[PDB]
């Protein structure tokens, strides 16, 4: 078997090759369906959505016709909703009023469409909400109970503002803008760094969906909101500064407040009353580090929250009555009578609790039914805690008065607020997961008593949409077609769904499907294609898709991989191999989706003469908790076995794979594994290129690290064995084998990781290559040029093998 | 001619080679104290600082009245201090008090005063404090050695070492405050003055106490007070005030603490005094306080003041009568301003200009005042002939035409003093040295001045003496064949020389000075004793050859040549040019290069020709030679380097002109980048360590001296800033390697960072090594550099690789 040698391009030639082959718009999303209710007209529904038509991500609408010509294919045209001469990330809407609300740059704007006002046939001028606030307003939201009222965040404080009356009032005085960050670490209504980065919770305030009428003929509006104290939280610097909770250090001090807003009959503010918890957060919610999720019951009787312990191994869904909140009062005497005024019946309610020896994966599935009985609550939730696969469970929990009495002056026991479980029915089950993250949610038809959900049942390589009864769960009907991964949205009216779908051969597509029922059984569901929203571009002419492969592993699981065969393959000749790797939690690289946009350059590599290989090792997602839990406390210790195992699977089954000439490359967790690879399996991997790698888990945040690696105090040996900075001595003593790439201003994986590795590589007298991108298209081009040139001169080419 | 290829070693082999080949401060800050004991054997005790891996500390040696002139006396080092349960020191002849900082503490001891001479180590006595933070820059009051001053959290404090009384004199800085919020300091020299003018202290004791009626006294401290509020701020892995070229330097003034002491040495009172008119009014156009002190009797403070362009120097006398108590009360203040007579004016005793630049030095000697309207002093200047010579000046202290009471502002020449006389003491195509320890010692009895100079050669420093009265015969006291660094005893009967040459490691020796009985002004020297024996020629080290070549520019240029060891006939070798090439430095001279530049030898042992050349701009060749790159930094240095390379090559067939690398640090890293950028044909690889890449990112004091304000020099700043010219770099990799420390506070990493941005944006390849924070860093550097040169310049694979 002869070794193949890649063309040795000059730097100038490689640059040109890359510029020619290079020669990604946000596909429509945030769909909403509004009925036309016009019997004489041709359209059942208008859909609104966000999309890029190098453009503003903006609002569009399309017309859903009552009938189609089933001989032809209908392509909906995109009608601009706004009169435009930055972007719109998200929008808010109120059905009764037809009020849209959204941020675009510095301005909060609003418009009406689809309400009592009727339906525009032309773009609307966005109406700016006037403000006196110096700085940018963030995270605006319509009050669902009065669309004249919005809320927003200015300088880490909650404000409300009336789009009719022009009235603007600050609700919280927790922070002053002209201040030092060491001086002021307090914020209200804003989710802190760890909750954004590690739990994907972006908002920290929640309009109560219902009014309460005042006897005068006015009303009370309400805002549940998280208030955070970051005083005790590590501060770090980047070429400004922010509060980063390093693993094993302090997370922010947290609590629930409730802003109660009295409005008169003319819609002017009478008074604002900031309320606090009757007993400090730490008493009422023992053991709870993070507020993962919060909102309200549909009628606003209770607020709810999903609460986690620091070790993220215990989850509690808790009901919080507005009555548990008493005004913020200076005088002890006056304050003392308020606490007596609160009855002992008004206690917190833990409607659900679960635990695992692995970890809770937080998700966006939680549906509450209307309350049929004061003493009960009925809800759908998803959990891996029963079977080790995320499944939907319909639960009834009893709102028993607690044993604990505040009047007595004692402290509450652990299980004092636990609620009995009347009913806990599994709606789904199997060796596959319900998806509850990154847009994946459920839709509940309360009339037909059905629930639409996305899942891995047909294959862990493809997402499909499914329906099932939550009343007598059995048959799970798949609604999307096989041979594609789907990302779906269901109309609130549950008579339509939209799928964004693709596969390795074909670019993403967006289609609309009409849902029907046979007249004899409403619970049974069929789908018919209705219209295209976004036509697939079509197979890329210059792009050759990889083949998906699998192999039963010695670890007892199937492992899936992608193999990019060298273009123009020669017989008898063995080729140099590049392993591209992520291999960390919460991510799957290997699935039936178009990889031609993001991983187009794995194709470019194949074109130069490299075998390219990707493998989802254990710890990767869409394979259930047991498969994910394999590296718990042992990050870095197993992933490279699985990668090597798969590489030897392929090498015995194909002989164009030259095992003497394997390179590995990855960003973030991949950068980490690329370093671990050269360190542990020096005999397999000739070169390792580490992009922005984790090199020292003690330099990484609480929410992520402690979930997978525990508190460092109780896992020094795992933290040590998983930290490449601490094991510098194990790298090769010959150069041209280790390449480090890092953004200087990285705020997720600090440059700190790369510098601390560099000081330890120097102490250990080890060689290294480094590249830095100090601030942007120009950086990307330099990366790809440097990567291809490094692989050529140090792996692929003639001169590379001479160099040893 | 068949090309030599260096043995291709592995990383682990090279690391081992460096480690095998790898297998302490010389006596300094000397002082001579007379024994004054007729029956005893010794004339003098000498105190000095030295290490014998060890703490730098105080030692003394015994100078014998006589020696056996057949033998060689090695002085033995007696430790003066007892180990505690030192970088500098102060001394007070009359009392024999030593004062010095050792770690966090200020200690003191007595030797050689009335209390006599110890025969054993003394126990350092701690100066007790209530101050939370570390005390800096302790100094004895020359008027009363019970009192010291020191700096604490950027304010001046005093402390009596007998009474233990402690008092803060200035209230300018709040320690517990944001560094951006509080930017005032007192008695402390700011970044640019330490870093670009080597002034380290910001306050000066008046050397005399004025007696009061009560039997008490008044002690005086002149101090600088700085406001750094408008100065740019930069942050490193805290933050500090860095004046970027063309931006604001600190706001500066003179202040004076009057300290009333009673007859038992208790502080009665402390009065803070400010200039009667602001600094900007009294000293028009002055930006920098370069130097300051007192006249020997304490009648005047003195100062050497520079303009922003560093082309005007003034020496100014400042009477204490010029300061008034700080009074926020308008009525009181006006009354105080009226009470100070118009006859009391700053006296500019000297003023000079140049179209090149002023070079600040440490030479300034004031003679005892013999008349009230005359001051007699010795200064040094390049401004008359373009070489630094000593001038004896007498200036007339007339009453000024400006009268404060007329409510006007003074005109630019109102404070200028007539020059009664200006006499050259030295002259010639050579310079008096006045920096890095070089100064004069004036003998006021025999009317002679000892000084250091390049008179005999630009490659050797020598000690010289000459009369300052009928200047003529300059006598060389040090011996030819060595570069010397010297200190003269205050009694002027001895001198010490730390000397070396290319072949021999540094040595320190004591010489006795004598006069023939018939002429005290004639001076001879006799060897007396060795203070530190030379290690002897290094066994493993092979000294380079000093060469020179007559440049087309019309100057002799000097270089050093390391011939490749075990030289083969008919074979040509790869050449490493090592470079600094910048102002204020000379790499090529007759000194031992076996410590600092030992690795240039290692290179030659591996089969590399090594070249070093002092291009124009380098020092010790006078102001005209230095002035070559005025406004044009980066545009001429590499021509000289290449001229000397081409010269060596057309004389030696063993230089492979097709395989030249260049390497340096700082200015040398700059020129290494400039080299590959302008002379791509000559240089295969540039290794740039801590390069300046953007002249607007460097400081005021240095950059504006050599390049002026950026507005006056758009083209020089552009052409001299390599980061502005990233597109002129090679498109082929393994030619450019950058080395930087992330924490550099002189050449910020920012220079490397901005360069990388433009290299990326221009699609250019580069290599990078970083030292994040320590002897392990140096070893890795040496290891990466030798291996890099092997792989990419001098080995067989290197030739193949192209
Ligand atoms: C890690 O999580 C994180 C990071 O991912 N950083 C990062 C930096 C730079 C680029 C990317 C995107 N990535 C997309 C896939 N490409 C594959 C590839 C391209 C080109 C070639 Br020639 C081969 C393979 C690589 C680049 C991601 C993000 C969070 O913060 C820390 C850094
Ligand atoms: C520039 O002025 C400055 C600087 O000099 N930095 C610096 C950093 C690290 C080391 C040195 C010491 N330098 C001594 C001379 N060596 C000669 C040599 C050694 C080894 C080999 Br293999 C060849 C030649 C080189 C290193 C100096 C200091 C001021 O601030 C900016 C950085």
């Amino acid at each position: 078997l002869e070794p193949f040698y890649v063309e040795r391009y000059s730097w100038s030639q490689l640059k040109k090759l890359l510029a020619d082959t290079r020669k990604m718009a946000k596909a429509p999303h945030d769909f909403m369906f509004v009925k036309r209710n016009d019997p004489d007209g041709p359209h059942s529904d208008r859909i609104y959505y966000l999309a890029m038509s190098n453009r503003e991500n903006t609002l569009f609408y399309s017309e859903i016709p009552k009938t189609i010509n089933r001989a032809a294919v209908l392509m909906l045209s995109w009608k601009p909703l706004l009169d435009l001469f930055v972007g719109i990330a998200s929008y808010d809407y109120h059905q009764g009023s037809g009020t849209f609300l959204f941020q675009a740059g510095s301005g909060i704007y609003h418009v009406k469409d689809g309400g009592p006002q009727g339906f525009t046939q032309q773009p609307l001028r966005p109406n700016l909400v006037e403000t006196s606030c110096p700085n940018i307003r963030m995270d605006p939201k319509l009050c669902p109970a009065d669309p004249d009222w919005i809320a927003f965040i200015h300088s880490n404080d909650i404000w409300i503002s009336n789009i009719v009356t022009r009235e603007e009032r600050r609700l919280t005085y927790v922070h002053n803008e002209l201040a030092n960050m060491e001086e002021d670490a307090r914020s209200a209504g804003v989710a802190t760094f760890v909750l954004q980065e590690e739990f994907d919770r972006y908002s920290g305030y929640w309009w109560c969906p219902k009014a309460e009428t005042t006897p005068s003929g006015g009303k009370i509006l309400r805002i549940l909101y998280e208030e955070n104290d970051e005083s005790e939280v590590e501060i770090i610097h980047v070429t400004d500064s922010f509060r980063y909770p390093k693993t094993g250090t302090a997370n922010p001090k947290v609590t629930f407040k409730m802003s109660e807003i009295m409005i008169d009959a003319e819609g002017r503010i009478i008074d604002v009353i900031d309320k606090e918890l009757i007993q400090p957060f730490e008493i009422l919610f023992e053991g709870v580090e993070y507020i993962a999720r919060a909102g309200w019951t549909p009628e606003g009787k209770y607020a709810w929250s999903i609460l986690l312990d620091r070790s993220q191994t215990r989850l509690q869904i808790v009901l919080i009555s507005p009555e548990l909140f008493i005004p913020v009062e200076d005088d002890v005497m006056e304050r003392q009578r308020l606490i007596e005024s609160v009855p002992d019946s008004v206690t917190p309610l833990i409607i659900y609790e679960e635990t695992t020896d692995i970890w809770i994966n937080i998700h966006d599935i939680f549906h509450v039914f209307p309350q049929s009985h004061e003493e009960e609550i009925e809800f759908i939730f998803a959990s891996e805690c029963k079977t080790g696969f995320r499944h939907l469970y319909k639960i009834t929990s009893i709102l028993k008065e607690s044993k604990y009495k505040r009047s007595s002056g004692g402290l509450p026991a652990p299980s004092d607020f636990k609620c009995p479980i009347k009913e806990e029915i599994a709606i789904t089950s199997g060796e596959w997961e319900v998806l509850g993250r990154h847009g994946s949610n459920i839709q509940v038809d309360e009339v037909r008593r059905l629930v639409y959900f996305e899942g891995t049942k047909d294959s862990p390589l493809e997402h499909h949409l499914y329906v099932v009864s939550y009343v007598n769960p059995g048959e799970v009907t798949r609604l999307t077609d096989r041979g594609y991964s789907h990302s779906c949205c269901i109309s609130q009216h549950c008579d339509f769904f939209i799928s964004k779908y693709s596969n390795q051969k074909n670019p993403h597509c967006v289609s609309l499907y009409k849902l029907s029922s046979p007249e004899d059984d409403p619970t049974c569901k069929t789908k018919e294609f209705w219209a295209t929203i976004l036509d697939s571009a079509g197979p890329l002419p210059d792009y050759t898709p990889p083949e998906i492969f699998s192999f039963e592993s010695t670890t007892g699981f199937t492992l899936y991989g992608m193999l990019y065969k060298p273009h123009d393959l020669q017989p008898g000749k063995k080729y140099p191999t590049v392993l591209f790797i992520y291999g960390g939690p919460q991510v799957q690289l290997v699935n039936n989706r178009f990889k031609g946009v993001k991983y187009f350059r794995l194709n470019t590599l194949a074109s130069l003469g490299y075998v390219v290989v990707v493998i989802d090792n254990r710890g990767s997602c869409h394979r259930g908790l047991k498969f994910e839990g394999a590296f718990k406390y042992k990050m870095g210790q197993i992933e490279i076995d699985d990668q090597v195992e798969g590489l030897q699977y392929l090498a015995s089954r194909y002989d164009f794979i030259d095992l003497d000439r394997v390179g590995i490359h990855g960003w973030s967790y991949g950068g980490y594994l690329s370093l671990m690879a050269l360190m542990q399996r020096s005999d397999i991997f000739r070169v390792a290129i580490a992009g922005a790698p984790v090199t020292l888990w003690i330099f990484y945040d609480t929410g992520y690290t402690e979930r997978y690696m525990g508190h460092p105090d109780q896992n020094e040996q795992g933290y040590y064995l998983g930290s490449v900075a601490m094991q510098a001595e194990k790298f090769p003593s010959e150069p041209n084998r280790l390449l480090l790439l890092h953004g200087f201003l990285d705020e997720n994986v600090h440059f700190a990781h790369t510098s601390i590795l560099l000081s330890f590589l120097v102490r250990a007298g080890k060689p290294y290559d480094l590249q830095i991108y100090p601030q942007v298209p120009e950086s990307g081009e330099h990366y790809e040029l440097h990567l291809l040139h490094y692989l050529q001169e140090n792996l692929g080419s003639r001169i590379a093998a001479l160099k040893v």
